[PDB]
RNA sequence: UAGAGUUAAGGUGCCGGAAUACACGCUCAUCAACAAAAGGUGUUAGUUCAUCUAGACAGCCGGACGGUGGCCAUGGAAGUCG
């Protein structure tokens, strides 16, 4: 259809869905918000208070989305349960571990995004990630 | 108790007798003429070391990249909170 500008914006996996920042910016313009709404929170819903956005594109009284714009919404639903774990595992605290299969299939999807050279390169990137989100590679 | 012979403590630009001398040197502020914590592109030298044609350093001039909003504090955290 006529689709008009693309609307990104840094948010929350809890906000959009909800009602703040969801309905102003396509209010006016004119699309139903609480269809947009039901359409992000499939998206917010598992991907639970984590860094996500979603495009609320100017359809025709539509919108759809679902985005994860980065290592995001992988590595945490790599580890199956899905919340932001509350810092390192340093402490008294700690996530998990996700397997050596599961977080390399995700070193397999970014390789149409990240322009890796052999089947070793986005392997290593991403397992500093898995230590980072307080899990390991098992 | 007195005139000579020789010199200490210390002086010679001038009031007021005696170098406006000699050699080398930082510095010329009239320094010379009190004062700490605490501090400085005045200005000079020695020693040790990073650094150097294996292109030191400054100014002027650029590439500001793909993964990507990497991850996680948190109401939110965004390279840019921990």
């Amino acid at each position: 259809p006529n689709e008009v500008k693309y609307l990104y914006l840094r948010a929350v996996g809890g906000e959009v869905g909800a009602s703040a920042a969801l309905a102003p910016k396509i209010g006016p313009l004119g699309l139903s918000p609480k269809k947009v709404g039901e359409d992000i929170a499939k998206a917010t819903k598992e991907f639970k208070g984590i860094k996500v956005t979603v495009q609320l594109k100017i359809q025709n009284r539509q919108a759809a989305a679902s985005v994860v714009p980065s290592a995001s919404s992988l590595v945490i639903t790599a580890l199956k349960e899905p919340p932001r774990d509350r810092k390192k595992d340093k402490n008294v605290k700690h996530s998990g571990n996700i397997q050596l299969d599961e977080i390399i299939e995700i070193a397999r999807q970014m390789r149409d995004k990240s322009f890796g050279r052999t089947l070793a390169s986005v392997t290593k990137e991403i397992l500093g990630t898995a230590q980072s989100v307080g899990c390991r590679v098992d």
